Parts: structure tokens; C-alpha cells; sequence
């Protein structure tokens, strides 16, 4: 029934643009919407990846590896899955493994890769693949992992046991000014609910 | 250590604005970021998203989701029921309200998250995730009445909780829909639990 009629550029930065979207509603009426897009998306199947990194070690409970960094749009520190945009010609899986190593120091093994999923679809066209990766924390490569932050990247690693993730996140929110990502929270909630 | 120095308005629409944020990086170097914000924030958060657990005796427990055309996406998306919080509305009340408007179901609040971020490298947008149970055996949830506001057009899709990820994957492959990242994250964790 519904579909896009036109997309008009309102304003274009280096990284983000705003568009006036005209679309057909299901009654047959023409309507508009204000849409955010990135300018960096080329032939990739999504803008980025987010990594669900399950750190596995003998005689340890599994941990979910998270990152904390200052996010200028939020004006503060956020706890998130490791994540980055996909380079031109790069696969989602390669992007995931690369960002996970850059942000955390860990070398993961691919487990699964989602289809492109939408970040905030009432506002933007932005999409990611969520890539689940296991980390063999008994491997010597993963013994004392050091982040390789890029230019302007400043990332702290937080590994939380999977079996208590929601409470551990809540404890972090209680003891500090910082925001948990909605995908991380959704993941922690389902772990409780299961 | 890092903080915001100033925010420059680039473009302001009715619903969304684009800003250039100046911030201090941890090395002491001043840097810029392009940031999106909504023009509607008042509240605890921009919006709510509802995790609606449909409980009917002798049936599988279902998660109730919604399918809508999303103009920024140019396509249809599957999401948790959700909307913006009305000025002077509590998150819990916004959750029950949106759930009724979008699905027709009348639910009970189980728990409510702190404000969590939507896409923190792009925007300041935040929501509360509100877990709600729905007694599907009550008369008020027999023939649920969806009350769409002006221009909203929503289809309701209930999927079994214990199979959610496989059911979503199927909807993507066969219906060319985009699943929301929070929904996908929830589904993954249901599989990853234990
Ligand atoms: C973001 C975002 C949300 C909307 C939206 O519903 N816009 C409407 C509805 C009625 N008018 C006059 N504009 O557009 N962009
Ligand atoms: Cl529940
Ligand atoms: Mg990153
Ligand atoms: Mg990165
Ligand atoms: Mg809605
Ligand atoms: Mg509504």
C-alpha cells in the first residue's frame, strides 16, 4: 500500500543529512515526514555493525563484553555493544571482528550475523548488522587484550557476566552518570525473561 | 574528562534538528561532531517502547509486535509498540496508552527501564523500555480495539517468545520487512540465555 513519492534534501553535513520525505499514506493521501540519513552509506547492506561478544573461558561464567565511551550527541558517556560503520567493500562479519579488536583488544570468532536491522526507524534510515561473536578467552591472543583506538576514539572495556547482566548494568547506572544503550538493555532484559 | 563545549544549530525542522557539537577529547584537543536531536523533548526521555508479553493459558507466550511503513526507511518495519511521551505523561502511562492505541491490548506494567539511548553516535534520542504483561484470557483483550491516531496505520503481529528469533528471520526472508534492532537484540538473548 504505502511508498515513497519524493525525498528532498534539507541540509547536508559531512556525516549526516536531513530530508523532507513525501510519501503515500494507505488512505491514498500524500503526507510528509522529516528523515535523517547518513552520507557515508554506499553499497553496504547496512550503515554499521554492533557486536555481541560472548567471552568464554574455562571455569568462568560467560561474559558479555561492552564498551564505554563519550558520545557527543548524548553529551555524556554511554555503555554499548562494540560497534562501527562498515568500510566500503567490507563485509559485515569482517567489520565486526575488526571493530571488536580495535575497541576491546579481543580476537573473536564469528557465530552469527543478522539481516540489516533498523536503529530508529521513525527518525532515520540507519541500519546495522548485529554480529554475534564468541571470544576464546583461554587463547593466549586474548590473555591481556589492549584496545587499538583510532584517531579520536577513546574506549573503555566493561565485561559483565551474562547470567547477571541486567543487575550489573543497573548497578553501573546507579553509581555513575552514564546511559545504557537500548540494544544492550533489550538484550539484558530478554536474558532475565528467558 | 570529555565534555561538551558548545552546540551550533545547523537546521531545525518541525520534528528534528541537526547540530554541530564541539567537545573536548580526552587528549585536551577540541573536536566536532554532527548530532541529531528531536524538537519535541520536554520528560525522562523522548519516547517509550513496550515489550508486550501476551499470556494466554494453554498457548505459547507471545511477544506482541507492530508493523508499519516508516518513511525514513522507505519500507515496512517490525517493532515493539512505541511512541513519544506526552508532555506531563509518566513513562508507564505512555506505555499503556501506546500499547492500547497501537495493538488494542490492555496491559499491566511489570518493569520500566531507566532512559536508554537509541543511536548515541548519531542522536540524543532516548526511550524507556517498559515490559508489560497482557492477560489474553480477560474479556477486555478478547477483541482488542486498535485506536490509531491521525496518520498512524499499524498491523499487529504476535510471535511466540520461545521461537522469536527464528520467526523474525522468517519474516525478513519472505516478506522483505526490516526488523528493529531492539526487537532483534531481545530475540537473540532469548536464544543465548542459559
Ligand atoms: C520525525 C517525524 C515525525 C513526523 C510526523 O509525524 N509528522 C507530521 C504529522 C503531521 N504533520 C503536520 N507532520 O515527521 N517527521
Ligand atoms: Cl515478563
Ligand atoms: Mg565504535
Ligand atoms: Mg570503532
Ligand atoms: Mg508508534
Ligand atoms: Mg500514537
Amino acid at each position: 500500500k504505502q511508498y515513497i513519492i519524493s525525498e528532498e534534501l534539507i541540509s547536508e553535513g559531512k556525516w549526516v543529512k536531513l530530508e523532507k520525505t513525501t510519501y503515500m499514506d494507505p488512505t491514498g493521501k500524500t503526507r510528509t515526514w522529516e528523515s535523517v540519513k547518513r552520507t557515508t552509506r554506499k553499497e553496504q547492506t547496512a550503515d554499521g555493525v554492533a557486536v555481541i561478544p560472548v567471552l568464554q573461558r574455562t571455569l568462568h561464567y560467560e561474559c558479555i563484553v561492552l564498551v564505554k565511551q563519550f558520545r557527543p550527541p548524548m553529551g555524556g558517556y554511554c555503555i554499548e555493544f562494540p560497534a562501527g560503520l562498515i568500510d566500503d567493500g567490507e563485509t559485515p562479519e569482517a567489520a565486526a571482528l575488526r571493530e571488536l579488536e580495535e575497541e576491546t583488544g579481543y580476537k573473536g570468532d564469528i557465530a552469527e550475523c543478522s539481516p540489516a536491522v533498523c536503529m530508529d526507524p521513525g527518525l532515520s534510515n540507519c541500519t546495522i548488522h548485529i554480529v554475534t561473536v564468541t571470544i576464546n578467552g583461554d587463547d593466549a591472543e586474548n590473555a591481556r587484550p589492549k584496545p587499538k583506538p583510532g584517531d579520536g576514539e577513546f574506549v573503555e572495556v566493561i565485561s559483565l557476566p551474562k547470567n547477571d547482566l541486567l543487575q550489573r548494568l543497573d548497578a553501573l547506572v546507579a553509581e555513575e552518570h552514564l546511559t545504557v544503550d537500548a540494544r544492550v538493555y533489550s538484550y539484558a532484559l530478554a536474558l532475565k525473561h528467558a
